[PDB]
């Protein structure tokens, strides 16, 4: 790729974000800088518009995967990259369980020798007592794996992960996170194979800065890559999957009567064979059920 | 049923078989009794013309099904019973693994006071040094699950099972069942549902015999009867038996390297989760997968 | 043996009970034949003294084990046999679950050409409303494993293993037999390694017969035996009978409140590995935990 | 404790290192500073004897603990901290799985405003082609959990655990780290209940920095604290204990013929049931074994 010749060496990134979440206005900007090399990233956020409507973790993720470092037997499936100079657009849907959704948009491009990222997000359906708009969310964060795909129709990716966050009581709000990347030039770019990004990050205060601010330091390293072996774990695939997503079965066992759950599996077992003809099929298909007799 | 009245109280019982293995012809009388009440079989079988060219213990399931004791619970499901005094025609096909075959057709009826089986065999395809032929098998018996299932459409009964003949090295030759019975007579009769038979045998001699014989003891209960529980695992069945017999998966699994088989595992492991979209249905069928590399 | 030579060929067999139930006595003639050289035996009861007043199937067990084939490779591990014609002296004791239980003495030897079992039993502590002096057990029996073992300092064998006696409810009366067998003669018997004799019976009536009767018929096969391999699994067996037997940890899982168990398993896992010290020993110590949370 | 109140707001680090590995001397000096309560550091490390002898990642953990973050509920197990301001002495052995070792003594206590780290480290044994002194370690760094737990007799704490070090060909060089912390000070101090730290790292370099250097940024995390369910787990932790460290049966199995395994599993198994007495322990005891028949 040729915008792999931008990203040797230290470059300096710019952010702007404009949020709109259950009517509460607000604006966000950072600055600081990347060193993709080492998978490093530095980067300093102002509230421009007083104190923060929602709590600062909830924003790490809408906060550059064009930093993350990629090994060089994989730098073949850096999609990020190879979308600069000219860059890409970053589209995402966030569903908090049991709560609102932010939906996003984002351009990331180069303005000069600056990275720059600018963002429109907008939340609804919150619960004025939950999680994020009562701020029980914890001031950190954990770690997490960034499944990439490639979309060769679209000619970008589909990215999804799941975000967990802490809160006091030591539970845990899940962050669902659909993700869509897409070139605004019309150059070529890669399109990977499925590989993810291992992402690790901190979140910290500056002790001479009085306004609401957040101090965030990410780590990211590509990874996951490591035959006619692939040609047999995408049969093994599909086969669990349109089996765990047969909604015919799956409404037919959530359809069961499981409070005296004991005799239920020992006869549906007993009448599978009745007919007396085992394979190890049924004493898989048996073991699944057994299996979904737990949660 | 009104067959059911003809089996309380000692029945006689009078045997007639005529076979032709490999080219060998050969003829078999027996006489007994017989118990439905305590499900109880006791036969004596005189060898016509001279010696037997097979070992005794091949033909003991050649050699009654409608004097099986059916608890009172089953005794609807009883189909041999049923289609008497008239009686019914017991086609089989008999695979020795590794090995020759038997087809035989037998006529089971009352003529008069005594119960008769006349029986036709015909067997192909041994081994002039195999296990039958050779005579290697020990001259006893094990016990086995007759599994039955109704034939709506042929107004009879399916019937499978798989016989173990010891030999005397230690190992065991199978003996593949495929059995079919159908009614002589117009009347009605019964169509079980999936039930079994538990029969269990035991091969001796007579000392005051000279001729070529065996004398069998047979013990018969049925057995493997106990809501929408049923519907369910009627799935269940299909899901892990369409699994078993797809043939494309079955293919492919065969077809792999597995003398170094810790890594070929672990790899197919990795590229199942690659995309890191993991679901139980994949948990499963990598545990299909894990599963069968130990045969 | 010398006594292995009093076996071929058909043996006949006269058996004497007396016997005392919660005060109820009785007394039981037997005759019948036995044929070690096939495993068979065959046998008639008639109660002397009436009606019995416990269900004929009680007493099967009390009612010739050296009628037992023994395939030749283990023809020199028969107690039994090598006994006589001397004889042997048979004590059991037989606790049925939730009930009462027998107190067995037999003398079992040859007196001319007929094998005699002279039988005195004590019954005590048996419900009047229970399975037995009720009457709930159904008229039949099922097939069990007899586990046999050396005791080289009586220069006799332990015996034991558990009987299930089927009842009209569909439920199942466990008879835990405790037994032991010591050389009435002075001669040398053999003295077994560990193996097992297969059982299978069947109970019927004579239909000539008015006075309360049993018509016995069983089979029974001598098996279990096929290094250093042996040294190895005695320590196997020792670590998993401390380990069951060990009291102190019995105890402590029973003392647990499992009525929301999720939780419990979890917290004693991770507090298992606050330490951080995983061993196979752990992960298996915690698999029979997690196992035990299942009864 | 006293030593908390020195950790609040960005303290100054320096550090001190000499070094000796197969008669490689070398000398290392670091400064930055760490924020206990977002549990940061931030260290840069100049070669100061000129270019380095080891790789540099393998000195990351001898070059902080006191900044870890703890969470308010387990703040009274800070040994660290409460060491202060006189401070501890960390003694650490670093063995390098199929290669050389590390041996290292430092004091890590204030002087004024400033924490400072000086160590005196002594690697032996080395291989000259090794991953090491070969400098086959990829410039990176993954993420571990550091088990602490108290030392009560010697007033100060064991830690351990296990570095893994990624090198080019895809494998990865272990570091067996065991370590312990002593106060040079003569106030108390807190002794902890078993918990860890959970460790991220990345290295990176300075682009105006022409001398042999490391950036180094540590993330540090106090963790693993949350009954009667604490008396129970401490059984299961010895039985699984004794069990894996058992010299007798470690040897007995390793000592097996297992080129043709399935025999050996099988016989072991049905030696084990000859006595035909089953309880769980042991079903647990050979699916411990049937276990170990697989690295």
């Amino acid at each position: 790729s040729k915008g792999e010749e931008l990203f040797t060496g230290v470059v300096p990134i710019l952010v702007e974000l404009d949020g709109d979440v259950n009517g509460h206005k607000f604006s966000v900007s950072g600055e600081g800088e990347g060193d993709a090399t080492y998978g490093k990233l530095t980067l300093k956020f102002i509230c421009t518009t007083g104190k923060l409507p929602v709590p600062w973790p909830t924003l790490v993720t809408t906060f550059v995967q064009c930093f993350s470092r990629y090994p060089d037997h994989m730098k073949q499936h850096d999609f990020f990259k190879s979308a600069m100079p000219e860059g890409y657009v970053q589209e995402r849907t966030i569903f908090f369980k049991d709560d609102g959704n932010y939906k996003t948009r984002a351009e990331v491009k180069f303005e000069g020798d600056t990275l720059v990222n600018r963002i429109e997000l907008k939340g609804i359906d919150f619960k004025e007592d939950g999680n994020i708009l009562g701020h029980k969310l914890e001031y950190n964060y954990n770690s997490h794996n960034v499944y990439i795909m490639a979309d060769k129709q679209k000619n970008g990716i589909k990215v999804n992960f799941k975000i967990r966050h802490n809160i006091e009581d030591g539970s845990v709000q899940l962050a669902d996170h659909y993700q869509q990347n897409t070139p605004i030039g019309d150059g070529p770019v890669l399109l990977p194979d499925n590989h993810y990004l291992s992402t690790q990050s901190n979140l910290s205060k500056d002790p001479n800065e009085k306004r609401d601010h957040m101090v965030l330091l990410e780590f990211v390293t590509a990874a996951g890559i490591t035959a006619s072996t692939k040609k047999l774990s995408e049969s093994l695939k599909r086969i669990g999957d349109e089996l765990d997503s047969n909604m015919e079965l799956q409404r037919m066992i959530a359809a069961v009567d499981t409070d005296s759950p004991r005799e239920v599996f020992f006869r549906v077992a007993a009448d599978m064979f009745s007919d007396g003809n085992f394979n190890w099929g049924r004493v898989v298909a048996l073991f699944y059920f057994a299996s979904k007799l737990v949660l």
